[PDB]
């Protein structure tokens, strides 16, 4: 039974007014939504089941984690609805859209950078602390509210530990951004995270991941072979030494989340959410060219 699941009866395309794409999930297309009862926007992913399956396990692990969390910094499900052979599964809507868009006028400041990875860390310490691995931690996974709250989305490939499975070893994530034990398929939990983490300090940094401009395939032998990366040109040495915290090679070097909250990078340059609120502006004026 997927979670949220509402009577069948309930036609989504009467309770919502389906609005313009918005994105591509892992699985399904998103799109901006009203709630006609409420008239609130919401964000709705679109998954047709006949094409599928294959992948329904995986939409309904999807579902099912995110029914799971109760947190400000995860991307609220308000429940599942069918329409003949399509799945509307009803977000919550950031109107901010995610990291990754806001970097596309130019680069961030280090308060901007130290700010959105303080909000990542507190929503990857929620989940490791329910014993949740997010798996694919990246800007385009990182959305913001139009008042510039930073919350983790796409659960498309995250990972449940439990008491008989402290570890996991599935093939997931994305390329650039997984930890050397996932694309060896090793035995791993939370701190494969850090290191996605890490990736994504660069990526926020730089604007790109390292090996960015290399096939997908050849980053499952440089990532385990290579010496991680480091971030590279003229940052801070704090933000280069959180980076490099995330990016060790053997996972219990790595920090957890928790600890990297009191990290200096964090401590001395991010500031209040309410100030990403510049970087949807600078989106905004930015598109309008
Ligand atoms: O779950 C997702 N998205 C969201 C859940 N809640 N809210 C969103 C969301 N996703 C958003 C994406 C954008 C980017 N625009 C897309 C259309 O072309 C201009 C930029 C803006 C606001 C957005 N809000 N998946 C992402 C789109 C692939
Ligand atoms: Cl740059």
């Amino acid at each position: 039974g997927l979670p949220g699941m509402q009577n069948l009866k309930a036609d989504p395309e009467e309770l919502f007014t389906k609005l313009e794409k918005i994105g591509k999930g892992s699985f399904g297309e998103v799109f901006k939504g009203i709630d006609n009862r409420t008239q609130k926007v919401v964000a709705i992913k679109i998954i047709d089941l006949e094409e599928a399956e294959d992948e329904i396990e995986d939409i309904q692990q999807e579902i099912t984690v995110l029914s799971q969390c109760d947190s400000p910094y995860v991307t609220k499900y308000y429940g599942s609805y069918l329409k003949d052979t399509k799945l509307w599964i009803i977000m919550e809507y950031l109107g901010g859209g995610s990291a990754l868009d806001l970097l596309e006028p130019g680069p961030l400041d280090e308060t901007q950078i130290a700010t959105i990875l303080r909000e990542i860390l507190k929503g990857l310490d929620y989940l490791h602390s329910e014993k949740k691995i997010h798996r694919d931690i990246k800007a385009a996974n990182v959305l913001l509210s139009e008042h510039g709250e930073v919350k983790l989305a796409d659960f498309g490939v995250a990972g449940q530990l439990t008491d008989t499975q402290i570890k996991r070893n599935t093939f997931v994530g994305t390329p650039f951004w997984m930890a050397p034990e996932v694309i060896k398929q090793s035995a791993y939990d939370s701190k494969a995270d850090i290191w996605s983490l890490g990736i994504t300090a660069i990526e926020l940094a730089r604007g790109e991941p390292p090996h960015s401009e290399l096939h997908p395939m050849k980053v499952l032998f440089l990532i385990p072979k290579n010496n991680p990366p480091t971030l590279e040109g003229n940052y801070s040495k704090p933000l280069k030494e959180f980076v490099e915290a995330c990016l060790n090679k053997e996972p219990s070097f790595r920090p957890t989340a928790k600890e990297l909250l009191k990290h200096k990078f964090i401590l001395r340059n991010a500031k209040k959410t309410s100030y990403l609120t510049e970087l949807i502006d600078r989106y905004k004026r930015w598109k309008a060219e």
